[PDB]
């Protein structure tokens, strides 16, 4: 099944330029840190799959049984023809949604975005052959700069899940979400998964299984760097650690030197040195607070019309439109 479309707006040279200066400015910070971004080279994204089915980390599974008892009353609500994924249509509630769009007659049309050409056309493969007939139109690029080139045609549910959007820190946060109402129309609407505040000792095991499998999905990204800007980091001279951060109510990812570090970044002529116990920053995941979702929308310019939880209270699920 190789029927397809794909815009390609990402470039090898302009990632690679990014990366330069992602790692130069946080490495030269005051205090350290790296963008979650660059996790999800191959071994990171397979590794952050396994995280996904770990015993710990409830949002995945979580957010997964909201949407397996609630697909049809999110469809009828939205009446959409065309899904927008800001994700690659990989998953399990990508076909959720994709089913109870086909069994209310309405699909038409799957719009996968994301930043990974390669997995685009995987997906649309896949999604080609499950559902004959439909129309995909991928986009490769970036959710925080080429949302005006997802297609405006039909009427659009576009599904941003995981809570992914806890990445972004409360400003840039408000910008996306402002921008993305930006580029809906009347009748478009958007299905937003949030992890919920809950229980710390919960959430930090979540981001610190007992197997070890987050600790080595952040130590990766110093295999990225070493790989990509021929830099010399010692993975094991670094320690995992996740902590609840309840001033700002969110998880952090940090990775700790456990004596002191000198590492040449050859690619940028830069050579950085770490404390013994100095931590690096590689992650923030921000927790929300049901009522605060609605205030969130509501500056962006949506009306949260429908919110879905969990018996338990642990994850949510919005539906809102202009
Ligand atoms: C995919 N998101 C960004 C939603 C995940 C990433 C992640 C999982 N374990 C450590 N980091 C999250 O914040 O829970
Ligand atoms: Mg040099």
């Amino acid at each position: 099944h190789m029927a397809l479309s794909l815009a390609n707006y990402l470039a090898a040279d302009s990632a690679a330029e990014a990366l330069r200066r992602d790692v130069r400015a946080g490495l030269t910070a005051t205090q350290k840190s790296l963008p979650p971004k660059w996790f999800y080279d191959a071994v990171g994204s397979d590794l952050f799959d396994q995280i996904t089915r770990l015993p710990e980390y409830y949002p995945t599974r979580t957010e997964a049984q909201i949407l397996r008892t609630r697909s049809a009353e999110i469809i009828s609500a939205a009446g959409a023809d065309t899904l927008v994924e800001l994700g690659s249509g990989t998953s399990e509630k990508t076909r959720m949604l994709l089913d109870a769009m086909r069994d209310a007659e309405l699909l038409r049309r799957f719009i996968p975005f994301d930043v990974d050409a390669g997995v685009l056309r995987s997906a649309g493969a896949a999604i080609g052959a499950e559902y004959p007939g439909i129309e995909i139109d991928a986009v490769c690029g970036d959710f925080e700069e080429h949302l005006g080139k997802i297609p405006h045609v039909g009427r659009r549910l576009v599904v941003f899940l995981g809570s992914t959007i806890g990445n972004l820190t409360p400003a840039p946060r408000a910008e996306f979400l402002s921008t993305l109402a930006d580029t809906l129309q009347p009748g478009d609407s958007l299905l937003l998964g949030t992890d919920l505040v809950k229980d710390t000792g919960r959430l930090v095991r979540a981001y610190d299984d007992a197997a070890g499998v987050t600790a080595a999905f952040n130590r990766n990204v110093l295999a990225v760097v070493n790989r990509e800007l021929s830099a010399d980091f010692d993975l094991d001279a670094f320690e995992h650690v996740a902590k609840w951060n309840s001033d700002e109510e969110r998880i952090e990812m940090w990775l700790r030197a456990r004596t002191a570090q000198h590492v040449r970044v050859a690619a940028l002529d830069l050579e950085v040195d770490f404390a013994a116990g100095e931590e690096m920053l590689t992650e923030v995941s921000c927790k929300f607070r049901p009522e605060n979702v609605v205030a969130e929308l509501a500056e962006a310019g949506l009306r949260q019309t429908h919110w879905w939880t969990d018996p338990a209270g642990d994850f949510g699920l919005s539906l809102a439109v202009r």
